[PDB]
């Protein structure tokens, strides 16, 4: 996903992320796509796609150091794009 890798980068750079950090958002973002993809591909409705969505990014921000913002803003470029 050379393409979301990059979009992510970007978005970490306006979001002002620490750097050691934005591997932890390229993964979550890769992660994001490939299950995102397949579900669309096997017709899951709207609400599993949003529960499945919500469920990753709440996951996601848990941890200490990441921004829920950051992770929402991932999560709209991919629906938004993919
Ligand atoms: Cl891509």
């Amino acid at each position: 996903y050379h393409k979301l890798r990059l979009a992510i980068k970007e978005i970490c750079k306006t979001d002002g992320i620490p750097n050691i950090k934005w591997g932890m958002y390229i993964a979550f973002g890769e992660k994001l796509l490939k299950s995102y993809l397949k579900m669309k591909a096997g017709s899951a409705s709207s609400d599993m796609i949003a529960e499945y969505i919500n469920n990753a990014i709440s996951a996601f921000s848990s941890r200490t150091g990441i921004s829920q913002e950051t992770a929402q803003k991932i999560a709209d470029f991919i629906t938004s794009n993919y």
